[PDB]
């Protein structure tokens, strides 16, 4: 069911007084005082593209957290029923109403100060996600282990998807920027007083775009720099491991020759330990005799593995 | 050969009486009866896309489970010969019936009532499908097991598959609200009275999807977030298991330096266990000096092997 | 070289009596005969595709294993030269004949044999092809084996091309089934009478197509799930195999324990064993004392690395 | 710099005789001369993709050795400034002298030897890339070894550029074959003399280009076989490699219970070596009696390995 | 903010003195003084991607690294606020003026200049990425090691990023040279005098364009090779490491069977130590029997294990 859900609303008119506060107006009250269409709420209302769009008496932003309909006299910011007003929000009104209370129409002092909100979270948003990789990164400088390469991976995920939401917000931007009827149609205080700057004529409105797309893009650039960093960082990590890993296997095989090579003394000594005669028992170079060649034998033993464990990882 | 397949049929007529029960209707007769073509019917006649039809005298429905022709009299649900009933066909003829038999048109209470059966079994089906992944994934926090892995594999599996299937089904929707020309023809009793709404006049018809429309994109995005959710557990578990191998080598490693060092003192007692003359009988310090020197030569053997493993995996 | 190939041919007129027999005919005489075009003829001689084209005075069909010219009149089996006719080629010119010789036009009635025998054709393949993967997987219930696997896998790529093989054929039916005007250019009889159908009246084509291509789309859904269930196997036999790796792997650690408790105890007996003066001979409690200590020591080392394994691996 | 290159040239006449042999001609006076365009010369110029080009006066071809331009009167050869003239060349010279000295015109005649040049090329390498992979796969029947893999794959490698090469010439040939004015603009001596085929009269060419695009095809399958059956040969090859190195594990496992089962006996008869009073010495049974026991107990000891080594790896 | 950012720039006048000096110009005054347009100066400002544009009273060129604006009598070269002029911007000044100081005209000297400038800099590249690579492999080829291997893949990543490079700036000026309106725009004095080439009339730029092409081709394809080179040698290194792990693994498994085999010897020689009645004590024959039994008992198991060990690893 819910067939109207009652958004809840906050406008201001065009001197910029808060002509209303906090409140709840359905769907069709909102498009028979605006004049919008269905599809245009619709195409708003959707939380994962942002889209700026221009109609013959309005001008709709859907960003990251702005919903505004700004006409040549009134501004309304909008929003879904049950929500709570968050800290950006209120900047933005206040910062709003601060531009409009003060040349340059009133929309276009609109679509600055939004632009400038959007540009500003943005920011803030880049820096929070850029600390925590980059302590990270300064702590495995000293040593190398598998939990901070998990944590690594799980920051540089998030990296992405800023990423991801960055390029999108500055895509936006830019297809805006291509089209030539819709910056002749972003003129309504023009309109009211029936005049028409043609296909030829918009300066201020290319600029004021430009200046922001490329502060986007910026942002776009350094969050792929960071991603790459941390790639070639996870390679270097693996590379160091397997080296590791090799190393301890030498290490085994190494201590089985000399495992051996212990083993074959203790077998001769053990032929001499016997309860038989012997022939040289009461000698006193016998005991000498006997334990010079087991310790040769020892020696020879593990020498020769020595060597043909240099021999075979030649290669 | 079966040219003629005899589809079973149900009919609801103008007053919601059920003008006829459970019968075998061939093709051909439907067909003159409706008016139909035979590529509509082919195209309803697919078990795999749904499919939202208008034409000037008929609305055809093939969505999950329903197979509907709607008319501005009649209302007729079909299916394949030597079906039975099921469970959810029986609610939803009865709550159309309950809905007939109560200002809206036919069509359209129709229309609702089927849009109001699918959502519900589709809610039906994601919490059925959703239970058993929290279940597993509330016991895998005590201990890790392989097995638990490939159940959560397995459940990942059909929840992926149920979120193929919502977004298939909500983007017919959209793809059926899209059109601007079709949402004009759905006016039947309007055309039977010889008036045309044009293509600048649906209001009704835009609400009534868009309410559902909302309904299915909630669905599929707790589906996709579920799905990222095992994915994260998934890569935690594989982890773990590499760092659980990982310390089981370096325990076999300690233990083979541990079997060098006692076999090292196994070894000179062994030297002084042979049948010849020592020359250190019968002497008192004897005993004490050789045991306090294999041992104090086995622990030495045993600290350059633990000295030289910890030098070894420092990188 | 080779400008004509002498293609084998065989044709059957009007009455279904054969009017001759397996002949060589050039590609010329069979162009002027026919009234063909080089292209029709290019495309019909690859082996790659099914097609079925239309053609004022002609139906051109090159499917699996027929390459067939039906007319009003005649109809013309056609292969390369040097080649020999097959059981199913028989099969297929012994139903043709038996259907030509009994309403269905001419045209109608070669196109019904044409598909039966294909479908025929599929049928027995498929069964041929699914029955050894059944014997496989009913003989891996018992045991897991690397061979059987293999033998899976081999059987596998073998479904997966006759699932190929069938998609392909129900695309080329489809593909006819979607043009409306060849349908209308389907109709030979009344074209020669110079009646002509339009694009609003074919009927009995349209029947007659779908009649088939649901016993094809059959075939490709059963290929499918029979790839997906031997995909599965897959899985299961692979996570199987780990797991006997890691228990094994947990059997030599625990030898290597066993041996080190062994070993200590063999040390004990070895440093009590020399030839010095022990100060306990002569004693009736030495033996026994000595052998307590031996023990105990042994149990205590392995209680100790068996306490320090568990512990190891609770992760 | 270098804006003339000095292409190096050969030119036939209208009567076949060598009316000028290798020389340098600048291309300023090759486009003067020919009447050509500076970008189907670059075209010709580029040496990965083959074209045949038809202009209103010519024909120009650049296949895998050959820089042809075919006139109704001459024929040129060229290539780059400073190149040698190869085998290949002089046997295409010599018999394109041999055609043309000799009811088919100028230009069909010259484009036959061009086809058969290139086609006998094509067979001639096929041969030669084909041998030694059937050479390696004779000598790997014996005996599976990593280097002959290696082997097998460095040629298999080679297989798969040669079938790119091959697929490429193909589909040159055939996007030729699909136009249609091209074909009828290939007619140059009835163009002197003021005749249009026109576009429906083709039929010498068609089935020149034909006879060469079936042998083209065929060694395209060719190679893709060959390519297949290595594939194949090279997974039955990995699988024996990973079957070998599970029987070398279970060989190791093997040989450590046998070193503890013997390690218990030398235990027991450490025990009984010491120094002290046995209270079964001067006795005939005592060594029969500890011999049984000390192997009687290193057999138990066996054969619960081998036994828990069977249970382990039932799964 | 920044609306305007005052670009840093150095312009040259008709006969080729130096008019301005390094200065900052607004973007305003720029486009007022050259008649430009927005857009392409937004191309332009990217550096991503190379641009050449042309516009009926300019040249606009953003290469690697040079901005340069071309009119019929004036030369300007760009660039941020800030930036430092570089030694190839300045030796491309140079070079601009020693040729516009001294038949062509004053757009096609400065064009040429300009790619003789971004031809020699590709060069350039080209060589220095090169040269530490060859070092690299030549260093290889006496022994292999993993940290080689991994300065291997850090180079071959920069070749591959110079050879994206060089294709995409070869990309442009082939798109250049594809246009015809474009080539027939270039001409500028023609066009202050009133004369129009036409779109059949362009001949020195072609030319002109193509003697670089080609020198970009070239280095595009030198670059591609040195990648696959880099490519099977890392194949070989892998295949040598894997190669060498399998010898060492056999290696370890000959040593267990050694210590097996020794281990047998003394648990006999264990045997007879015992200090019990052995019934051949006082005799000549025991000492050499016993030792001749033991060591031939030690040689046998040792035979057996072999004989095992080479029986396995057969397939
Ligand atoms: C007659 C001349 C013939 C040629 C001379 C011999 C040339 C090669 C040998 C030198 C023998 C010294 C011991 C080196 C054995 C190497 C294997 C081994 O286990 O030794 C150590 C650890 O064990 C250890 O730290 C010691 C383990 C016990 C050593 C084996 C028994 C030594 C013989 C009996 C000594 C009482 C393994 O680590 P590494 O330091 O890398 O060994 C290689 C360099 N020593
Ligand atoms: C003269 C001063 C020279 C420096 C002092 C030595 C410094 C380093 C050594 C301490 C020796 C104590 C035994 C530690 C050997 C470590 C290898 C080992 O196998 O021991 C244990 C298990 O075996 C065990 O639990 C015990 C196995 C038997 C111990 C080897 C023989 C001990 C000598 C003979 C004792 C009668 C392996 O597990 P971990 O607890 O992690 O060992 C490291 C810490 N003990
Ligand atoms: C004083 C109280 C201290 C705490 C009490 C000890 C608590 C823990 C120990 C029980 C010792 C019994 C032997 C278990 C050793 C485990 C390692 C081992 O190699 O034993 C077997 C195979 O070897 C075998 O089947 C036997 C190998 C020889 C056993 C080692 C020497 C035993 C001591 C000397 C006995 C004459 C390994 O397989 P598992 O059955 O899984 O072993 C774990 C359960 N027994
Ligand atoms: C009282 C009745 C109790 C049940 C009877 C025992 C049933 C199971 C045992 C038979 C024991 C014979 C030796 C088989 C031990 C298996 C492990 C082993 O290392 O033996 C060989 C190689 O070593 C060898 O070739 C020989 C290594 C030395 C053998 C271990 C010591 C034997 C005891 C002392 C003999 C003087 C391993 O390879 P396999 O042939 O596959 O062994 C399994 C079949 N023999
Ligand atoms: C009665 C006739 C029966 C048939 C004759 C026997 C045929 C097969 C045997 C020859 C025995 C000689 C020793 C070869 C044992 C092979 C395993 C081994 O550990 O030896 C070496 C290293 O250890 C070593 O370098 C030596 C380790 C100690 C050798 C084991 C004990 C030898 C017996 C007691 C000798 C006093 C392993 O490396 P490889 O050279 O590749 O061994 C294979 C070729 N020797
Ligand atoms: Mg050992
Ligand atoms: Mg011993
Ligand atoms: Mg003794």
């Amino acid at each position: 069911a819910a067939l109207d859900p009652r958004l809840r609303c906050t406008e201001v008119d065009g001197n910029g007084n808060v002509i209303m506060v906090d409140g709840e107006l359905k769907k069709s009250e909102l498009i028979a005082k605006y004049g919008l269409l269905p599809r245009d709420l619709r195409k708003i209302d959707s939380s994962n593209l942002p889209h700026i769009l221009v109609r013959p008496s309005a001008i709709l932003i859907n960003l990251l957290h702005l919903k505004v309909l700004i006409k040549h006299d009134r501004v309304l910011l909008f929003d879904v029923y049950g929500s709570t007003s968050s800290y950006p929000q209120s900047a933005f009104m206040y910062d709003l109403q601060g531009k409009l209370q003060q040349s340059l129409p009133y929309e276009f002092r609109a679509l600055e100060a939004v632009l400038m909100s959007v540009t500003a979270e943005l920011e803030a948003d880049f820096e929070a996600v850029r600390d925590p990789v980059i302590r990270i990164l300064s702590e495995l400088e000293d040593d190398i282990d598998r939990e901070k390469l998990r944590i690594l991976l799980v920051l540089s995920k998030r990296v992405s998807t800023f990423e991801q939401k960055a390029k999108l917000v500055r895509d936006a931007i830019e297809e805006l920027l291509e089209a030539d009827d819709d910056l002749a149609a972003m003129y309504l205080t023009e309109k009211t007083h029936d005049l028409y700057r043609g296909e030829d004529d918009h300066t201020e409105v290319e600029l004021l775009l430009e200046s922001y797309h490329k502060l986007c893009d910026e942002v776009v650039q350094e969050a792929s720099n960071l991603v790459s960093s941390i790639r070639n960082t996870e390679e270097i990590i693996r590379a160091i491991l397997d080296a590791n890993r090799n190393s301890l296997m030498l290490l085994d095989l190494k201590f089985s020759i000399g495992t051996l090579g212990l083993a074959m003394g203790t077998f001769l000594a053990g032929l001499y330990g016997m309860n038989l005669e012997n022939f040289i028992e009461e000698t006193n170079w016998g005991f000498g005799a006997i334990t010079g060649l087991s310790t040769l034998l020892s020696l020879v033993v593990c020498w020769y593995g020595l060597a043909k464990l240099r021999k075979v990882q030649r290669v």
